[PDB]
């Protein structure tokens, strides 16, 4: 169980585009086009990616290849990061997982906000930061994820991606 495979689980693999909880096209493992409103915009952003034209289709292996790219810079985006750094650096292996979940799905700057969730992870207060997570909207707009993500910070382990 490794940052790949828990993501595979969270975002699940779409190869047509489509829109995400707020709205926004997205495709593949979690893959955001982009924030323009245009369906058009969009499937010009995935040809510039995908390099072909897709016509808004893509096959397993282009989204993988997303996939390693957006992991990728998840966490060179969190190492660029003063506010998420420190964060990171002061976490163990797992926790560190959970961090780089959230980069994935929000972004830096969505994830920065976190401030006292932030603060409370760099001093290993587990219990207060997760109550501090839940009360968010990402916990209402994605719950069951939230939840994974969150009971990861809380235990440390990976059993929220092991059992039902």
């Amino acid at each position: 169980m490794n940052i790949f495979e828990m993501l595979r689980i969270d975002e699940g693999l779409r190869l047509k585009i489509y829109k995400d909880t707020e709205g926004y096209y997205t495709i593949g493992i979690g893959h955001l086009l982009t924030k323009s409103p245009s369906l058009n915009a969009a499937k010009e952003e995935l040809d510039k990616a995908i390099g072909r034209n897709t016509n808004g289709v893509i096959t397993k292996d282009e989204a993988e290849k997303l996939f390693n790219q957006d992991v990728d810079a998840a966490v060179r985006g969190i190492l660029r990061n003063a506010k998420l750094k420190p964060v990171y650096d002061s976490l163990d292996a797992v926790r560190r997982a959970a961090l780089i979940n959230m980069v994935f799905q929000m972004g830096e700057t969505g994830v920065a906000g976190f401030t006292n969730s932030l603060r409370m992870l760099q001093q290993k207060r587990w219990d207060e930061a997760a109550v501090n997570l839940a009360k968010s909207r990402w916990y209402n707009q994605t719950p069951n994820r939230a939840k994974r993500v969150i009971t990861t910070f809380r235990t440390g382990t990976w059993d929220a991606y092991k059992n039902l």
